[PDB]
């Protein structure tokens, strides 16, 4: 009967929730994922970071039950585009959880999941459930006795945050682990976000799940990343306690992606009961630094660093570049394709190393042939943005840049290189709003400050449906100049009318007598001003 | 027909949810609540910074409803300390509200309450309430299609979270509303946080609601005070647009205290069906810029900002001391007593403006006779620490310091300054404490900074709880120098046991038998000097 007190096994139950073709939603077991894959488009999760952080768990079990494609040669053998036929290898895959049957168990009396079995403060004090969920701060801060859907959850949506947290999770003082040679009285100082926090994430996505499992499956010879032999999942390593592994340990480790896609970022023990979870324990677990990971972490994107260079005493220092919730996707092509930010240059960065590996990896299984050039790809944004002091959440970016796959292949003077010069184009051009908008409160003696960003939001918003969709064009058979042409006809043409409604805007306020009629004069001279260097900026419109 | 004119009149309805001294908890109108006033211990906002706010509302119905106290003499004829007596002037009340019965219904569909009846987006998008709730944030943020108890609120909840919402509230981007001048293509740009959440606020509060609220009702005579006969509350002026007030107007604002306790810092309208509320709608509403309004807000300490002053090309400027959420109040006392700060000489603040008006009040009060010097007090802390560019609320703070009045009066040499000193003291202590953990630290080859920082925390955690009661303790009978001692001793038990908990932790270590004398050596050392240290940081100890 208490039997039935562990009765929480992942593989069997259900708990990730998922998408089939035909609109259905469904939580479903680990094993029936594997097993429908094909059928299911996505996954849902609780909060996109959630979908991001169990995929990675999926491609651990994956890269494992495999001993992970070594070559693109074995990868290979894993893929049709056959819709009839596509599978994953199920039967690898069940014998491997097989084996780990009791790992998997999330209310395991000692091994369970993903959880120190013993964790208790000195108080054995039992927090509650704001600590894990994402969308919900801690009532501490807002002193709530109102309660928010948080005080009990279900064992299947407990489990998804649970994964998630060691993921994508503050930096506070957390509450101090008994037995953690850090609990400074009872507290845990602040020790960094978890790892996936660190990263401007960036997965692959096909149009079913079985093909965003395999696009992402790196092999481990591919150039640039590290995978060393014992690299093992988190519950393939003996089950961690409140205390980090001692740092000799840490020394070669992450072991490699499977290591790695399960880290232990945290310390977490689930409260619960016969059927609900009530409460946690969330404490410090592995500190993992993101300098010069780049070399192991494929799904981010780096930056270099002169700043963190000159300050720990190294010559090269890179991380990751992160998302950036104020820009849509698309306008940090540069970056994706062909590894190229705006700093360059005089940082010292290696378009090499700025590119993710995993868009690497498809460039690679492109260039050999495994992939078509006009085979078309999602490449999903997702990360936190951390707020004051890394030690609340602000925001959740999850976007993506629809492509053909050319693009990477293409990155010199193909059309990779057309499609970051139309973005270019387009920032140009916004910028020929934002100077409209300048002029334009100069003209009614306001400040530039504020009518300038609000253009230039303005702008950038009446871009964005049109660029991705014009990026969307660009494929084998298509031409540079008529596209780099198309695409400036069509931004010239958002904008000007953009301007054309600011201005309009403008003499709506003009009179509400000296210095009023001057409002429309010269805004009628800020507008002309305006054309005329849009003209410029965008000369391959003129019609 | 009549059911055609759905209703919520916030004088007749429940929906102020009060603490009874019996401990009963009810939600009353408000003409229930100022009847019961000196039945009720407190406010129960589903926040602590509801309580603030709608203290103040209840404060203008009051100061509006009585043509506010012009004297303490005036002040003087509506207290006593007499529980059995303790009534408020609730017929003054009774009929101040009866008259402006059409302006305080919720619903109402011309002139309902806080809001803008007539309010839109250009598509007319009805946000969630997510914007109005302080412990929700947005959906949009997190793409989150799940409701966390915020597709819904009754009527009463509602109502509070409107109320809070005008005080305090997130400097986002915002949505336009149509007729709005500024909502250039249906958005309003960042304007600054709702009024009340610059404030490092301050409320004075008693053992009932009687007490609490005629406490923080000033005379408006009160030196350093700007009350121009105009002020009136919000529904004493013509109700809002999607427009802010124009410049003209804002020019002499606020016009006191009624309209400042009652400032429309946000235009919002309320979606609702004939049981609930699903919807909102948030706007901008009235820019007040807290620079050099110290003769305006009672409710704050203030600090004189040099940066700013160069800034904005003004030889002077006050802005409002907020609250630091790290430190517990009692830390705080320098300026809460006498207005002293320890930046104070270098940015030539005058402590007599950083000290709260509100505490002024007190004072005079005291120094007039009509309370006795050992009353006793609750000093209330309540502020919003924001987020990432004033968009986002990272914590609420709600702390207080319980005091004897006496503090603001013999706060020259007599108990106030023994109180500010031990203060002092308690910071001089803990640095002690500092120097140990990072000197140990140290004759082990770690990192300084976090055991440094940590010893601080348990440092102010094991004075806090004996501080606070050595500050009751301070009554006008009492010795200065005999106390101060007395807490000296107290600070050095303390402290100095803590010292060898940290000693022991890190012999911990190898005490379980688990692991260069220079260790030894150098934190045998490290103990000796931070006794000796703490000895001299503290020398009136034994």
């Amino acid at each position: 009967m208490t039997t039935d007190a562990p009765s929480f096994n992942l593989i069997t139950q259900p708990w990730l929730p998922v998408q089939y073709r035909d609109g259905t939603e469904k939580e479903l077991s680990l094993l029936e994922v594997f097993k429908q894959a094909p059928l299911l488009r996505r996954l849902v999760g609780d909060v996109p970071t959630q979908e991001f952080a169990l995929l990675r768990l999926l491609l651990a079990i994956l890269h494992d039950a495999i001993g992970g494609p070594e070559d693109s040669d074995e990868w290979a053998e894993l893929w049709t585009q056959d819709e009839a036929e596509q599978q994953l290898p199920f039967d690898c895959i069940a014998s491997y959880l097989e084996q780990y049957y009791h790992r998997f168990d999330l209310l395991h009396p000692t091994t369970p999941f993903f959880q120190v079995a013993d964790l208790h403060t000195q108080k054995n004090d039992v927090f509650s459930l704001d600590r894990i969920v994402a969308d919900v701060p801690n009532g501490e801060l807002f002193f709530t006795m109102r309660a928010r859907g948080v005080d009990r959850l279900s064992f299947a949506e407990a489990a998804r945050w649970l994964v998630h947290a060691h993921a994508y999770d503050t930096s506070g003082i957390k509450s101090g682990a008994v037995g953690d040679p850090r609990a400074k009285g009872g507290k845990g100082y602040p020790q960094g976000v978890s790892w996936a926090g660190n990263l401007g994430g960036i997965l692959v996505e096909g149009a079913n799940l079985y093909e965003t499992l395999l696009l992402n499956l790196v092999a481990f010879d591919t150039d640039n990343l590290i995978v060393t032999p014992e690299d093992r999942p988190a519950w393939r390593q003996p089950p961690t306690t409140a205390a980090p592994a001692d740092d000799e340990e840490l020394a070669q480790r992450p072991y490699g992606l499977c290591d790695l896609y399960t880290w232990q970022s945290r310390r977490i023990r689930l409260h619960y009961d016969a059927d609900g979870v009530y409460g946690v324990l969330l404490a410090y677990g592995d500190p993992l630094a993101p300098h010069n990971k780049h070399n192991h972490e494929p799904m981010t994107a780096w930056r270099r660093s002169p700043a963190q260079e000159k300050k720990l005493k190294k010559p090269q220092v890179y991380l990751p570049r992160e998302h950036d919730p104020t820009r849509s996707a698309w306008r940090g092509l540069g970056a994706l394709v062909a590894g190229e930010a705006s700093g360059a240059e005089q940082r010292g960065e290696a378009a090499a190393i700025v590119r993710p590996r995993i868009l690497d990896w498809v460039a690679r299984l492109v260039n050999e042939g495994f992939l078509p050039e006009d085979y078309f790809i999602r490449t999903r944004l997702i990360g936190v943005s951390y707020g004051t002091q890394q030690a609340v959440i602000d925001e959740i970016v999850d976007d993506h840049v629809a492509m053909a796959v050319v693009l990477l292949h293409e990155r010199d003077s193909g059309l990779g290189r057309t499609a970051i010069k139309a973005v270019e184009d387009a920032e140009k051009a916004v910028t020929v709003l934002g100077g409209l908008a300048a002029d334009l409160a100069k003209a009614a003696g306001a400040d530039p400050e504020t009518p300038r960003a609000a253009a230039r939001d303005r702008g950038f918003g009446m871009l964005d449906g049109p660029f991705r969709t014009w990026l969307a064009t660009l494929a084998p058979g298509t031409d540079a100049t008529e596209r780099r042409r198309a695409w400036q006809q069509k931004a010239h043409r958002i904008i000007s009318d953009l301007g054309r409604q600011l201005v309009a805007e403008a003499g709506e306020a003009a009179w509400n007598k000296g210095k009023n009629t001057d409002v429309w004069l010269n805004a009628s001279r800020a507008d002309l001003k305006f054309r005329a260097e849009l003209k410029k900026e965008l000369p391959m419109a003129t019609s």
